[PDB]
This record gives C-alpha cells, sequence and structure tokens, in this order.
C-alpha cells in the first residue's frame, strides 16, 4: 500500500536534491526556447534526468509527463513534473522558483510536491494525512472575499480593462511569478486567488491534492474542471471568492487581449 | 561615536525585536487612516514607540521623523536625524504575514551614514554604513551586473498609473513582478534581481534607507524627472539599475506621462 512509504522516498530524494543544486548553479548555463524570454537551464533538465532516473531505478512501471522532455502518452502510476517552474526567475534573481511534482494512480491525485527551494520550505500533500509544510499541518484557510483578498496574475497577457475590473474589485495585487508558489500562497490564505490564463499540465499538476484537501476552488475559466493531462486556463481559488473572479473574468465579452 | 558603535546598537535592537513581534502579531488589531485600506496594526505603533523609546534612552539629541506620529517640528536644519517606517508593507503584513520589512536610516547634516531595511519575515536584514559598505546578514553585497530594461524585471504599482504606460513599461521590460513593499521591492533592484521599482508617491519614510545603498552600490535613485530627491519630503520616486534608468523615464514621461489623467 502506502503513500507514506513512497513519500518518504520522495523527501529524500528532495534532500539529496538539496546539495545538488549548488553544483547545478556553480556551472550554470541558460538557453532560450520558442522566443527571448522563454528560458532553460541545466539546472532545469538535470532535476528532470534525475528523478527520471530515481523514478526507473525505485518505480519501473511509473511514467513521467514533463516540460523538459517530449510527451506520449490511459496510463497507471503517472507523474507529472515542473523541475523548475518559475525559470525565469531562477535566471534574474536566483529566487522565488520551485519543484512542482505530482503523482497520479488511475487519474486520481495521490502526492504532490512543491519546493521553494531558495527559502528552504517544502509543501507536501498526502491523500490520507493532509497537507504540510515543512511537517507543520496546514488548514483549510478562512473564507476571503475578493474584497478583502489580494490577488495574483499576469497582466501582460489580459486586455487592461479586465485587469483594471480586477484592480477595483480586489484588496490589491502581487505576484511572485511561479504558478507553484503563487498557488501555494493561495493555500496558506495569504492570496485570495491565483490566475493563469495558459497553464502546462506541470504548471499546475500539485495543486489538484493541495485544492481538493484545504478546501479550495481549482476549475478552468469556465468553473469546469481541469484535465491533469493537458493544461488548461486555470485559477486555484479561496471558495469565497471563486464565482466572484470568474465572473469578472468572463464579462464584457472575456479576458483575451484586444479588443 | 564610530559609526559602527551606533550601528552595532542598532542591528542589536533590531535583532531583539524578533522575540516582540511574533507576539504582536498573535494580538494583530487593525485601524484605517486616511480610508479604509490605508491601514495600520498594533505593530506598526509598538516597533515606533520602542524606537524612540530607544532613541532617547541612547541618543537623546536625536530627533526621529516618522510615520505614525506627527513630525511638526523639523525643519532642514537638524544635526542628527532618523526616519523610520516601523513596519513598512502593512497590507502584506495584514494579509500575508510575509514581504514587509522596517525602514531605518541615519541622517547626520543631511547626509546619510547608516541606512536599514530589515526584512523580518525571512529573517534578511539589510545594512549599509558609510565607510565600510552595504551587506545582507554581513554577507557584503556589491554594485549589481548592468541591466538594460529589456533584460530586466521590474516593480511598480499598476494601480494608480494609467493603463497606457503601464503597459509601455510591460512591453519595454523582460517582466514585471511585484513584492508590495517598497524597501523590498527597492532591495531586490539593490540585489540586482530587478533592474528597477518605481513608487509615485513614497513618504520620506518608504525611500530613506534608500538613498545610502543607492550612493554605495552605484544605482540610481532620483525623481520620475531625473533630480535630486530631498530626505524631508517625498517624491515621484525611481530607483534603478544604471543602464535601464533613463529608459524608464523616458517611457514614465512620454505621452503626457503617467498619471491617470494626461
Ligand atoms: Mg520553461
Ligand atoms: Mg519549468
Ligand atoms: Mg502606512
Ligand atoms: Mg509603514
Ligand atoms: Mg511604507
Amino acid at each position: 500500500k502506502t503513500l507514506q512509504q513512497i513519500d518518504k522516498l520522495i523527501c529524500s530524494w528532495l534532500k539529496q536534491i538539496d546539495n545538488v543544486i549548488p553544483q547545478l548553479i556553480m556551472e550554470m548555463t541558460t538557453e532560450t526556447k520558442r522566443h527571448r524570454f522563454d528560458l532553460v537551464t541545466n539546472v532545469d533538465k538535470q532535476i528532470q534526468q534525475q528523478f527520471q532516473q530515481f523514478l526507473a531505478t525505485y518505480f519501473p512501471e511509473h511514467q513521467l509527463l514533463a516540460e523538459e522532455k517530449s510527451n506520449a502518452m490511459e496510463i497507471n502510476h503517472l507523474w507529472i513534473m515542473d523541475p523548475i517552474d518559475g525559470t525565469a526567475n531562477l535566471v534574474k534573481q536566483q529566487e522565488d522558483y520551485c519543484i512542482i511534482l505530482a503523482y497520479f494512480y488511475e487519474g486520481k491525485p495521490m502526492l504532490s510536491y512543491v519546493y521553494d527551494y531558495p527559502h528552504k520550505k517544502l509543501y507536501k500533500a498526502i491523500r490520507g494525512e493532509g497537507a504540510f509544510c515543512n511537517g507543520i499541518k496546514m488548514e483549510e484557510p478562512p473564507s476571503l472575499k475578493l474584497e478583502d483578498a489580494i490577488i495574483s496574475f499576469n497582466a501582460q497577457v489580459m486586455n487592461l480593462d479586465t485587469v483594471q475590473d480586477l484592480f477595483d474589485a480586489s484588496f490589491s495585487y502581487r505576484l511572485v511569478g511561479a504558478c507553484g508558489l503563487d498557488s501555494m500562497r493561495v493555500a496558506k490564505g495569504q492570496f485570495g486567488a491565483h490566475i493563469n490564463t495558459n497553464p502546462k499540465p506541470w504548471d499546475i499538476a500539485a495543486q489538484f491534492l493541495f485544492a481538493e484537501l484545504l478546501n479550495l476552488k481549482m476549475t478552468t475559466l469556465d468553473g469546469k474542471a481541469i484535465d491533469h493531462l493537458k493544461g488548461a486556463p486555470f485559477i486555484i481559488s479561496n471558495k469565497a471568492c471563486h464565482e466572484t473572479v470568474l465572473k469578472i473574468l468572463n464579462a464584457n465579452g472575456g479576458y483575451q487581449k484586444y479588443r
């Protein structure tokens, strides 16, 4: 059975990773992918590869869907990985990036991991036990109406009218700049909601479980329910401000650029 | 008294407020000021009170210009001046318990001699001592690498500018992030992690420390017109890497400027 043992294994792999990264930084190399803002490093690739390796060693039946490798891909043990979510923050700030890891058994979220390596905070989620930040149990956050909550989203990728209407309806706006971590601030009850209008499946894979066990909302921007295997325009939200955010997003002909 | 003796006293009084803040947080109470979003807490108040008490107890003749008390005294002619934002980022403190800081700057006859931005939630004390340099927990900071704007993240408040100039800043910049406390957003510029941070209406206490960080680490710190800033008064302000400063100002001042109405 237990997830609990697989979790001990995963957590001991993270301890391993913690000692590997300073080396990977030491010889850091930087490339761009499709455009000058789409960055990859040796850090991103080596973490992925090392889990690909871990998985082969201890879990050869298990498959891996992940950002820095091709995928293809009805699957029984699936891991989803963003080896460095927030690569732009790694490169420019050496701060505010994370590892995102999530395990799915017959489509159902079983374990989930967001590792804030720079602050040495490991958020984890385990079906049957709960969500934890470095061992302390995380509890359902207090209700947050939109009008009292801080929100996070990319303003660059939306028309300014609906950016305005979000500004007007919320307490304030902030942005960390990594899905995993803005999402975690919603979990921790510090942001009311996080939006990403075009995530990949690895950008959001761990959030399903956190959301389930901490009583958050996680949907498409049409309220629907997200296929973990493909992305979708998504939101993670306090329960008390979810409907309101989506309503504003879909108003006046939608959030899309131009207009 | 040797600044190193004064600094020893301050770092130490900042260090001890660690023991105090947790309990003040667990009894957090909140009042409003200019309007319902202009927040102040038991935390802001007690840290200021406890500093003023410290200053009376240790440098009787010095003076405190600070956020949560009136500053009618002054004016240009005071020898020993401290300026303090007891909690900068009060909104963040209330909502997140993270990304707030304490600002202090000592000025001897107008000239900044010591500066402190204490990032309490991650326990990172930033300090700058004239003659010594700038430090983060005693790890020494040096001038950052040149950052052109299109290679740089910027930080600013997108809600108080007209959405065209906002768009223009996005467009010309690598990306946008916001921490939401001036002192911390400023420090990211100081560390070279952001190319620049803008605040279009700071008070003296939101920017008091940064003068010296900027001088010692070769940053540009100016009004949104390029001129010197008078530390007794606010101005619309920027603090920047040297390579992106002119460009950010050009963008701000174009097509009637950065105000909602141009
Ligand atoms: Mg990438
Ligand atoms: Mg990634
Ligand atoms: Mg205030
Ligand atoms: Mg303040
Ligand atoms: Mg302030």
